[PDB]
């Protein structure tokens, strides 16, 4: 019948908090998963939400009639600087289909041809660092990963140079995001710099260039490009949000799941023999075709295998729009909030077997037998992920390159460490790249 909900222990009016006392809080909020199933409520001073973990429950979630996207605390300080930008808008808030109607075509098989060759430009750059370091040097994947995946956005997404690949640290403009993003978790686990505004400059002069300066991309429709629905196009306040929102966006996340690609194949040999094997096969050509990179069958594997385990965007939240009931058990309140943990949702065995753990490219052999609503490293419906084609193109062509033209090393064996900044990095990975000396183009 109706069921009392799960709870970790509370500690007087601390609630849950002194459980969650962490840099670490997905990991930590994974083993009270672990520890009381699918669902959980957990209380912080003020504030309550519910975390599901299995597919049964979370396809009910995913049901858009019931529950709508919410934005959990980490969006909300998000939203201090990304404003109502596609990510940080409320559904129901006007510039959210608005700005979703005049930027998806941006996304369009053929925006996609059309980006091919930009991303292929900082691939390049990317294999042409790692071939000319000296033999006892090592590379840093996740800063590498970064620079690449920032450089592309920027160059698909407004024709701008961030010139990642000319600096020995981070772009300025990353610096001050990652400081924002640790930041804006670390103020949860709060009971009882951040202000420091940097990045206006760089938005300036990405719409200062533009404005000089043949352009069809996603800058062009955000200036120019109107909404089928109200003819409204976006206002100058919003296309600085929506900027902000696409570097961001249009970076993090996919740089975290090349660090984890790249890690799994190093710590499974037999997987990356296969994934080399079918690199050099396809990619026959001195740079890769856009219709090779869709040939890339097992590269594409390994990378939802990658984010099965570690999904980069590792939650989201929903809320109730009326008062209903979770599972037939759990009666919910109008505005009760719930979180979807997906990196447990990727290990429920109910699912996915009992080896859970194991790094299995070919699950993803037949994605169609996957039932619906068990694999979401990209989020749900209307408020899923736009980008999505855009992250797995730039990610398996990259992969597909970094194979071919190298061999990997584990050299310090490296111990899975992984920082959380509302996204997830390998912290401190790194390996050395032996040159197979294939020529590029
Ligand atoms: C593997 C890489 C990526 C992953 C795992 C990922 C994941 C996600 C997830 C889980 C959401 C839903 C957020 C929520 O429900 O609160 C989301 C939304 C969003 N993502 Fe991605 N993302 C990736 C790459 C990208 C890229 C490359 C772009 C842009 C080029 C992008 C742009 C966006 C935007 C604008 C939204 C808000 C969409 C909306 O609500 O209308 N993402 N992403």
């Amino acid at each position: 019948t109706i069921k009392e909900m799960p709870q970790p222990k509370t500690f007087g009016e601390l609630k849950n908090l002194p459980l969650l006392n962490t840099d670490k809080p997905v990991q930590a909020l994974m083993k009270i998963a672990d520890e009381l199933g699918e669902i959980f409520k957990f209380e912080a001073p003020g504030r309550v939400t519910r975390y599901l973990s299995s597919q049964r429950l979370i396809k009910e979630a995913c049901d858009e009639s019931r529950f709508d996207k919410n934005l959990s605390q980490a969006l909300k300080f998000v939203r201090d600087f990304a404003g109502d930008g596609l990510f940080t808008s409320w559904t129901h808030e006007k510039n959210w289909k608005k700005a979703h109607n005049i930027l998806l075509p941006s996304f369009s098989q053929q925006a996609m041809k059309g980006y091919h060759a930009m991303m292929v430009d900082i691939a390049v750059q990317l294999v042409q660092k790692w071939e000319r370091l000296n033999a006892d040097e090592h590379i840093e994947v996740p800063e590498d990963m970064t620079r690449l995946t920032l450089d592309t956005i920027g160059l698909c997404g407004f024709n701008y140079r961030f010139n990642s690949f000319y600096r020995d640290q981070p772009h300025p403009f990353i610096t001050s995001m990652v400081r924002a993003l640790d930041e804006a978790m670390n103020k949860l686990q709060r009971a009882n710099q951040f202000q420091e505004k940097v990045m206006n400059d760089l938005v300036d002069k990405i719409i200062a260039d533009r404005k000089a300066s043949q352009s069809d991309d996603l800058l062009t429709h955000m200036l120019n490009g109107k909404d089928p629905e109200t003819g409204e196009p976006l206002d100058d306040e919003n296309i600085r949000y929506q900027i902000i929102t696409f570097l961001i966006q249009g970076h993090e996340t996919t740089s975290g799941l090349l660090s984890f690609a790249l890690y799994f194949l190093v710590k499974n040999p037999h997987v990356l023999q296969k994934a080399a094997e079918e690199a050099a096969r396809v990619l026959v050509d001195p740079v890769p075709s856009y219709k090779q990179v869709k040939q890339l069958k097992y590269v594409g594997m390994v990378l939802n295998e990658a984010l099965r385990l570690w999904p980069t965007a590792p939650a989201f939240s929903l809320y109730a729009k009326e008062d209903t009931v979770l599972g037939g058990e759990y009666p919910l309140e109008k505005g009760d909030e719930l979180m979807v943990l997906i990196p447990q949702l990727h290990r429920d065995k109910t699912i996915w077997g009992d080896d859970v753990e194991e790094f299995r490219p070919e699950r993803f052999e037949n994605p169609s037998a996957i039932p619906q609503h068990a694999f979401k490293p990209f989020g749900n419906g209307q408020r899923a992920c736009i980008g999505q084609q855009f992250a797995l193109h730039e990610a398996t062509l990259v992969l597909g390159m970094m194979l071919k033209h190298f061999d990997f090393e584990d050299h310090t064996n490296y111990e899975l460490d992984i920082k959380e900044t509302l996204t997830l990095k390998p912290e401190g990975f790194v390996v050395k790249a032996k040159s197979k000396k294939i020529p590029l183009g």
